Parts: structure tokens; C-alpha cells; sequence
DNA sequence: TGGAATCCTTCCCCC
DNA sequence: GGGGGAAGGATTC
């Protein structure tokens, strides 16, 4: 089996550079304005002229004009994003048909039949690079292994506008060498919990009891860290579904008051109603995060669709749940929608 | 900031 | 005991 995973550059940032070209060369910086103060708000995503400087994605707005005052700082447009990456998703249809969107800039391509071994990957990874090149005008980043994991793990290595072949060998070296913390699907939590277990290469989870293991970071990234050590992990590139949507928004000011908290959550309502598009959902899940920034929901599952009538009245019950059951003032309020029919 | 998947623990109903 | 589904969280990218 022969995976390629594809990358896009510092992709909100290179859209805004693609859609205006006197960016290019300046560092820009692309913003989540929250609205509470002047520059409230995060960083989504910085060219690589900010981010050598420290300007990167989760940094708030505030810390990121402190270090570059002069950058060019941008507010996200996410359905522009959007729709260019549905256009670049599609070239790539057209180099396989087994594909595995996995965000709004990743994709994995099964390209087994197409190709046989790693000169050629190497070829159709340079043909996809210029193609979107060519007809976007955008930079990705190409990884190619023997599994989805290492295909990543690649491109990781090879970034920005690389790309990176990790073999047989090579796959059995970063088993050894690499840093277990570098593997996709662990976090911080998950690498802190790792530690104290003597796990810091992907090797050493070999040297372990499994109920341990499953103990300490559970079953399921047990079993997957196992098999990726063992050489064995070899899960298929398959077409991920919409199982969830929703929309969270941040309110001016933290409150408990619920007259006014309900225009922020009639909002996010009706966004996420748009959104569905047609779809209908049979579950509603009333979002907060609360001022020390933890995350309460309290939700909804129906025996039949939510019309956005039964959404209005059924979210303020939910919303009046969290405030009975929680003490803190909320910072931010929203939904989720999920069971589609 | 913020969307959404996947997972995990718990509770519950009931053969 | 355990299938089976909800709910509320935890963790990740
Ligand atoms: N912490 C974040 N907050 C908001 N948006 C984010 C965040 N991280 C990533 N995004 C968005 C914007 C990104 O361009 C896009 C893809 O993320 P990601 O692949 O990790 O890096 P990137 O696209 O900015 O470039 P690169 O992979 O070269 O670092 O999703
Ligand atoms: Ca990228
Ligand atoms: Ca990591």
C-alpha cells in the first residue's frame, strides 16, 4: 500500500496572499477578532514571515502586534477558504479515487493502483504539487509512506512546499527515533502521560503492559500506538461523513443574565441552521464555555428532526439547565446539531 | 477563536 | 453479565 497526503501551506494566510499578491514577502496575519476589546481575539493562521517571529496560530491578536506591530493582519474568511479548497480537492480526484478529506487543507489519496513504488509517488507527489500550483496558484507540502500515519508524519518534516518520502526502512528508523510526541493523535496530554510511563519514542510502547497502557491514555490510542510501532498499522483511506454541525460565538461581555445570553445563542441558531443545509437533525447540544475557559454542553437527543422552531424553545431549556447547574458566568454560547436523518 | 471527529466514563433500561 | 443507547466530557487537529 502506497499512501500520499497533501498539505496546504499556511493555508488561510496564502489564500489572502493568492487573492491580493502585494502581500507576498510581508508577514500576514490572519484573525479571529472576538469583538470584547480592541484586538480581543486569536491568531488562525500566520504566513511563515510572522511565524519565524513567533506570530502563530493560538497566540491572541494583542501578543502577535506586540511582536509585529507592522505585519499585515487580516480578518478570517473562512467560506472564501472554503470554497478553494473544495477546488483543489477535486484536482486531486482526478489523480484517485479513494480519498480521505480530513480537514479544510488535508487530504489522503490511495494511490496503490495508480503508481508502483517510490520513484514514481515521487513523480505523481510533483505532478499534484504543480498542478495546484498551476491552477491555483497555492503551495502544498506532499508526504508519501507505506500508511496514512507516516504519509503525515512526512509532510510534517517536509514543510512548507516540500515534499518527503518515509519508506520501509526509514519507517522502521522513526519507530526507533522519533519522538512520540511528533505522532499524529498525541497532544500534550497524551505526551505528558506517555512520560511517565518511560514512553518517548514510539518503540517503547512495546516494552509495556497493554492494560497499562490502556489504563493510563485508553484502549483505543493503545491499540493504535501498538500497531504503528509494530510496523502493522495499515488503516484505509476512506470518505469522511457530516455527522455534526453547529457554531459557537464569543459574547462582548461574560454573563449569566439569560435575556442576555439568548441573542448570541438565537444567532448561532440561525447560522447553524443555514448551514445545515437541508439536512435535518435529530439532536441539539447547547455549548458554553464558562470565564475560567472550561467547556460545559447540556443537550437533546428527539425521536424526530428539530424544526428551528423546536431549536429556539428547546436551546433556552438547555441554556437554563447549564446556568442552574453551573456557577460561573459564561464567556462563550452556541450549538451543535448531530443525527442527521 | 473556533469547528468537528473520536473517544471515554457513566448512567440507565432491560433481557 | 452484557447489549445498546444517551449524555457530558476529554483530547486532538
Ligand atoms: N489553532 C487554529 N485556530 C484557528 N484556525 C486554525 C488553527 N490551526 C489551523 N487553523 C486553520 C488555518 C490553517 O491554515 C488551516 C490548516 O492548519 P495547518 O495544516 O495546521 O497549518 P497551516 O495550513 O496554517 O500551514 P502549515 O501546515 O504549513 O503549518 O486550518
Ligand atoms: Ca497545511
Ligand atoms: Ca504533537
Amino acid at each position: 500500500m502506497i499512501v500520499l497526503f497533501v498539505d496546504f501551506d499556511y493555508f488561510y494566510a496564502q489564500v489572502e496572499e493568492v487573492l491580493n499578491p502585494s502581500l507576498k514577502g510581508k508577514p500576514v496575519v490572519v484573525c479571529v477578532f472576538s469583538g470584547r476589546f480592541e484586538d480581543s481575539g486569536a491568531v488562525a493562521t500566520a504566513n511563515y514571515e510572522a511565524r519565524k517571529f513567533g506570530v502563530k496560530a493560538g497566540i491572541p491578536i494583542v501578543e502577535a502586534k506586540k511582536i509585529l506591530p507592522n505585519a499585515v493582519y487580516l480578518p478570517m474568511r473562512k467560506e472564501v477558504y472554503q470554497q478553494v479548497s473544495s477546488r483543489i480537492m477535486n484536482l486531486l480526484r482526478e489523480y484517485s479515487e479513494k480519498i480521505e478529506i480530513a480537514s479544510i487543507d488535508e487530504a489522503y489519496l490511495d494511490i496503490s493502483d495508480k503508481v508502483r513504488d517510490y520513484r514514481e509517488a515521487y513523480n505523481l507527489g510533483l505532478e499534484i504539487k504543480n498542478k495546484i500550483l498551476e491552477k491555483e496558484k497555492i503551495t502544498v507540502t506532499v508526504g508519501i509512506s507505506k500508511n496514512k500515519v507516516f504519509a503525515k508524519i512526512a509532510a510534517d518534516m517536509a514543510k512548507p512546499n516540500g515534499i518527503k518520502v518515509i519508506d520501509d526502512e526509514e519507517v522502521k528508523r522513526l519507530i526507533r527515533e522519533l519522538d512520540i510526541a511528533d505522532v499524529p493523535g498525541i497532544g500534550n496530554i497524551t505526551a505528558e502521560k506517555l512520560k511517565k510511563l518511560g514512553i518517548n519514542k514510539l518503540v517503547d510502547t512495546l516494552s509495556i503492559e497493554f492494560d497499562k497502557l490502556k489504563g493510563m491514555i485508553g484502549e483505543a490510542k493503545a491499540k493504535y500506538l501498538i500497531s504503528l510501532a509494530r510496523d502493522e498499522y495499515n488503516e484505509p483511506i476512506r470518505t469522511r461523513v457530516r455527522k455534526s454541525i453547529g457554531r459557537i460565538v464569543t459574547m462582548k461581555r461574560n454573563s449569566r443574565n439569560l435575556e442576555e445570553i439568548k441573542p448570541y445563542l438565537f444567532r448561532a441558531i440561525e447560522e447553524s441552521y443555514y448551514k445545515l443545509d437541508k439536512r435535518i437533525p435529530k439532536a441539539i447540544h447547547v455549548v458554553a464555555v464558562t470565564e475560567d475557559l472550561d467547556i460545559v454542553s447540556r443537550g437533546r437527543t428527539f425521536p424526530h428532526g428539530i424544526s428551528k422552531e423546536t431549536a429556539y424553545s428547546e436551546s433556552v431549556k438547555l441554556l437554563q439547565k447549564i446556568l442552574e447547574e453551573d456557577e460561573r458566568k459564561i464567556r462563550r454560547i452556541g450549538v451543535r446539531f448531530s443525527k442527521f436523518i
